[PDB]
């Protein structure tokens, strides 16, 4: 997250971060929205490297000891069949991943709430982006949960000729393009957290940012749209 702010450590329970085993180690590479005990939806892009990834849910600082961690291993990962990884801009940038083990929830881990399928936000609603990303374009990921006020740009703005055109579809939210602040490499996978009669919800799935940068202005930070996906998301977890 570029030009983000420290998130408190409980204010986004429902956060994990996408890990894969690098040596003797783990390094962050994506969040994620944990769903169900055993379930996190995330980026079907995060997951096309053929990887040993695990999820990490009640995690604020990679690099420390936070005292409320818990490591879970990914047992299935179940990928939009639509996603194209060569296509990004088609859309369909969702997965759902199957935990090993249940995880205990508590104030550091909780579900995160689904909007209702359908729901188009108004344009300029207000959300946060949230993620362990970059925090400069060609930076460095952050060592504690960042959050960026990013409100929503409707289609008809954002597929206009001087945001995104036809890169963006109606599958897809767009939120912020200030110049400022944005999501940035590391963030895909994780929730775009919106306000919505009192309560936020995940409306997105981190997707793209703009080739040339992360803050660039008119090139808002774009995530698959979730209400779209609700029936896809009861199914995947219905047969499995
Ligand atoms: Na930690």
């Amino acid at each position: 997250v570029v030009g983000g702010t420290e998130a408190q450590r409980n204010s986004w329970p429902s956060q994990i971060s996408l890990q894969y085993r690098s040596g003797s180690s783990w390094a962050h590479t994506c969040g994620g929205t944990l769903i169900r005990q055993n379930w996190v939806m995330t980026a079907a892009h995060c997951v096309d490297r053929e990887l040993t990834f695990r999820v990490v849910v009640g995690e604020h600082n990679l690099n420390q000891n936070d005292g409320t961690e818990q490591y879970v291993g990914v047992q299935k990962i179940v990928v939009h069949p639509y996603w194209n990884t060569d296509d990004v801009a088609a859309g369909y940038d969702i997965a759902l991943l199957r935990l090993a083990q249940s995880v205990t929830l508590n104030s550091y881990v909780q579900l995160g709430v689904l909007p209702r399928a359908g729901t188009i936000l108004a344009n300029n609603s207000p959300c946060y982006i949230t993620g362990w990303g970059l925090t400069r374009t060609n930076g460095q990921l952050a060592q504690t949960l960042q959050q960026a006020y990013l409100p929503t740009v409707d289609y008809a703005i954002c597929s206009s000729s001087s945001y995104w055109g036809s890169t963006v579809k109606n599958s897809m939210v767009c939120a912020g393009g200030d110049g400022v602040r944005s999501g940035c490499q590391g963030d895909s996978g994780g929730p775009l957290h919106c306000l919505v009669n009192g309560q936020y919800a995940v409306h997105g799935v981190t997707s793209f940012v703009s080739r040339l940068g992360c803050n660039v202005t008119r090139k808002p930070t774009v995530f698959t749209r979730v209400s779209a996906y609700i029936s896809w998301i009861n199914n995947v977890i219905a047969s499995n």
